[PDB]
């Protein structure tokens, strides 16, 4: 493997903190839960601490810890994400919503003590007033997808590209093209992978006891695409 994967053999508590501005709508989200990379499993509850979320929850799922992906044993030499731990990595994305605006995100993912933390800044521009995002026309659900990873050896890191399809309430789909880059924060060696993908499955729900604007997420992520 890598030395960093030793930090992931058990259940790890997670904290997520996001500050956002989409078209001048300022918001924050705080999340808590845990990850168990042995099973590729994430359980997180997110709360909008500023009030009502000004964009649909599903549009934030990808932004709101791929170090919890399950890498099969035969592929463990391809796990960049854990290899960068505990010092962590910077994750940047451009998320381009077809016929609408874009999110640019910058996150730092690292350990703070025994807790894995994801700190994010999100900026959204050029959204349509009553497009699917600011008009809240997206269903509260989520389709499975693959995250296609490639090495970026000049930057000592990785890139990824994938497509999210958000279901629109009228039966159509809102495409969200994702371009991602990750670079280590520390100077220790990291694993630079062969092309492969992360198979991701996400289920969204609500806490029946929660009155704040929130999202409960159950996610499974498994690396694939390299055989033996
Ligand atoms: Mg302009």
């Amino acid at each position: 493997a890598s030395k960093g994967e030793e930090l992931f053999t058990g259940v790890v508590p997670i904290l997520v903190e996001l500050d956002g501005d989409v078209n001048g709508h300022k918001f924050s989200v705080s999340g808590e839960g845990e990850g168990d990379a042995t099973y590729g499993k994430l359980t997180l509850k997110f709360i909008c601490t500023t009030g009502k979320l000004p964009v649909p929850w599903p549009t934030l799922v990808t932004t709101l810890v791929q170090c919890f992906s399950r890498y099969p044993d035969h592929m463990k030499q391809h796990d960049f994400f854990k290899s960068a731990m505990p010092e962590g990595y910077v994750q940047e994305r451009t998320i381009s919503f077809k016929d609408d605006g874009n999110y640019k995100t910058r996150a730092e993912v690292k350990f703070e003590g025994d807790t894995l933390v994801n700190r994010i800044e999100l900026k959204g521009i050029d959204f349509k007033e009553d497009g699917n995002i600011l008009g809240h026309k997206l269903e509260y659900n989520y389709n499975s997808h693959n995250v296609y990873i490639t090495a970026d050896k000049q930057k000592n890191g990785i890139k990824a590209n994938f497509k999210i399809r958000h279901n629109i309430e009228d039966g159509s789909v809102q495409l969200a093209d994702h371009y991602q880059q990750n670079t280590p924060i520390g100077d220790g060696p990291v694993l630079l992978p062969d092309n492969h993908y992360l198979s991701t499955q996400s289920a969204l729900s609500k806490d029946p006891n929660e009155k704040r604007d929130h999202m409960v997420l159950l996610e499974f992520v498994t690396a694939a695409g390299i055989t033996h």
